[PDB]
């Protein structure tokens, strides 16, 4: 049993609801939120510039000092930080961004990072800004992640097409 609320079963593992992710991690305080991230860890807009401002941009400062160490990630990679006020951990995963041309394939390495947490808090991978089609990308983390997921979806229009069209 875990704290989550007001989801809908998708199947064994993946559950999905409508909600704002900044909002349903100061509630649930989850150990594992996921950040929609990019390679330089530029929290500047979408999932990543809400989850950064809900932290008064400490995360960023974090992430400032992660990639002056260890240089960028890898698009369909990842790296653990701090949650900060938010959950315990922040999986910071990088989605490939069809905005800039990167392979859609990579989209399913970047789900396999969280088959290394038990459960997770998260949005869809390469959705939003990022320029996928978020049907795809949840067909894709049905497909890949194994383990207990809890999908926040903030558009209520796109949470009920992924809903109603979902297999
Ligand atoms: C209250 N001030 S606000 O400017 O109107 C406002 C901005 C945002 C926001 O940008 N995001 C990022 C996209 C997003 N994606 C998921 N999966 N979940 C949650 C979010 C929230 C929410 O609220």
């Amino acid at each position: 049993v875990n704290s989550f609320s007001g989801y809908l079963k998708l199947t064994d593992n993946v559950y999905i609801k409508n909600a704002d992710i900044v909002e349903e991690a100061k509630k649930v305080k989850p150990t594992v939120v996921v950040n929609a991230a990019n390679v330089y860890l530029k929290h500047g807009g979408g999932v990543a510039g809400a989850l950064n401002k809900a932290t008064n941009n400490a995360m960023q400062v974090e992430s400032d000092d992660y990639i002056a160490t260890n240089g960028p990630l890898k698009v369909g990679g990842s790296c653990v930080l701090s949650g900060h006020n938010l959950a315990k951990h922040c999986l910071h995963v990088v989605g490939p961004n069809v905005n800039k041309g990167e392979d859609i394939q990579l989209l399913k390495s970047a789900y396999e990072n969280f088959n290394q947490h038990e459960v997770l808090l998260a949005p869809l991978l390469s959705a939003g800004i990022f320029g996928a089609d978020p049907i795809h990308s949840l067909r894709v983390c049905v497909d890949t992640v194994r383990t207990n997921v809890y999908l926040a979806v903030f558009d209520k229009n796109l949470y009920d097409k992924l809903v109603s069209s979902f297999l």
